[PDB]
DNA sequence: GGTCACACT
DNA sequence: TAGTGTGAC
């Protein structure tokens, strides 16, 4: 196939914790800003950065005190602290939110707190229907680019160059044919522009969406033309696209699999993936990777869209990183009671929210000079939604490590994962 | 820094 | 694992 089967949209928020925080501080609006956590240290490590706040250079991950020597002006709100550690419980509930009224349009993916993916394709065709031998107008498009165009003096402007590139693309298609792709795409573009619009009214929250034929593609788009936004990338812009665009762009491709896709192959851009065969490809980066490989450089995928509105596993988890390692059983105790409380809180509100139970508890620890995130693994059975009998059968599992009322080596991190849920 | 999902074997 | 490692937000 052409992988043109499916009209998949990905929605992603345009800088969510910032959007959040703005929303609920009006002073935040429209302002450099950023969202940190762990103030005390270096001012606190940046984990959202307000666009205004990008014009000058402030990223995430950039401790705060480094970000305001960029910023002056730069406004900063907290990662609500709770049990001495960071709470993200609002930004949860925010995504709720977004997540709710995007399942009212269609099946959704959620592939992160910010973001869901979603398959238009039975709604697509349904709204063809509803519409018959209609032109769809430039006005249902409102905030869609189309990627590639425009192509072969307003344009000087950037929404100008948009409508040139949107009305190129109208003309050209030929509404006339259910069956279209192209056409398809469009009117999924149409939805999109429904479901964004719904998702600012109802929230107060900005997004942007990429719409395509699969979720690669779908994400991709979405990137292009933030923030508040959304992007269609066609079957066809695909080679003129995927040309100059770099490997590690392609959602999977940005660790050490897309660098040994580039170091052994000793290409650069997605495009030239074309010029290797399914074998080949297959034979350096195995029967999986190379034909997902094959295919995508071709603009084509068949990762499906999850129905999974829901996340599946619940977790709580700190790090003590170089002198506040845990050298003492107390401590460790301690900590993994606040894990605990915290994964209890969750776990609770989940078991009524989502009717279902989780039936596993995951511990997961690093040992000091460790290079590996965690440094044991271990699970052990999760039978009552109490935090004293979680963290105490935490410490029954974990306990072996310690060499000889004091710990050695001192744990540098701690992690309490709830999984394997059931229904209830 | 804190949470995710998932392909391994 | 069951338990480890990859790639993601
Ligand atoms: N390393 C990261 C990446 C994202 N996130 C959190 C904070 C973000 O606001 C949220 C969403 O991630 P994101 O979509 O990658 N970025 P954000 O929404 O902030 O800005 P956009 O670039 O998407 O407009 O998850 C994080 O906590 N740690
Ligand atoms: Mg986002
Ligand atoms: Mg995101």
């Amino acid at each position: 196939a052409t992988g043109q089967d499916r009209v998949v949209a990905l929605v992603d928020m345009d800088c969510f914790f910032v959007q959040v925080e703005q929303r609920q501080n009006p002073h935040l609006r429209n302002k450099p800003c950023a969202v940190v956590q762990y103030k005390s240290w270096k001012g606190g490590g940046i984990i959202a950065v307000s666009y205004e706040a990008r014009a000058f250079g402030v990223t995430r991950s950039m401790w705060a005190d480094d970000a305001k020597k960029l910023c002056p002006d730069l406004l900063l709100a907290q990662v609500r602290e709770s049990r001495g550690k960071a709470n993200l419980t609002k930004y949860r509930e925010a995504s709720v939110e977004v997540m709710e009224i995007m399942s009212r349009f269609a099946v959704i993916e959620r592939a992160s707190i910010d973001e869901a993916y979603v398959d238009l394709t039975s709604a697509v065709q349904e709204r063809l229907q509803k519409l018959q031998g209609q032109p769809i107008s430039a006005d249902l498009l409102p905030s869609t680019y189309i990627e590639g165009l425009p192509q072969g003096e307003e344009t000087v402007q950037k929404e100008g160059m948009r409508k040139q590139g949107l009305f190129q693309w109208l003309d050209s298609l030929q509404i006339d044919n259910l069956t279209s792709p192209d056409l398809q795409l469009t009117v999924g573009a149409v939805i999109v522009e429904e479901m964004r619009a719904a998702i600012e009214r109802e929230t107060g929250f900005q997004c942007s969406a990429g719409i395509s034929h699969n979720k690669v593609l779908a994400k991709l788009a979405c990137g292009l033309n933030k923030p508040n936004r959304q992007t269609l990338v066609s079957h066809g812009s695909v080679p003129q696209l995927f040309s100059q665009m770099p490997i590690r762009k392609i959602r999977s491709l940005g660790g050490k699999l897309g660098a040994s896709v580039i170091e052994i192959l000793g290409i650069e851009y997605m495009g030239e993936l074309t010029q290797f065969t399914e074998s080949q490809l297959q034979s350096h980066f195995g029967e999986k990777n190379g034909s997902w490989l094959y295919a995508m450089c071709r603009g084509i995928e068949h990762d499906p869209v999850k129905p999974r509105q829901l996340p599946k596993t619940i977790g709580c988890s700190k790090n003590f990183p170089g002198k506040t390692a845990l050298a003492t059983r107390e401590q460790v105790q301690w900590w993994l009671l606040q894990l605990a409380q915290e994964l209890e809180e969750r776990l609770t509100k989940d078991r009524n929210d989502n009717d279902r139970v989780a039936t596993q508890l995951v511990v997961s620890i690093r040992v000091q000079g460790d290079k590996r995130l965690s440094s044991l693994r271990r699970c052990c059975a999760l039978t009552r939604y109490d935090a004293h009998k979680m963290s105490h059968d935490a410490f029954t599992v974990i306990k072996n490590c310690n060499t000889s009322t004091e710990w050695s080596p001192p744990l540098t991190m701690l992690f309490l994962c709830a999984t394997k849920f059931s229904a209830s």
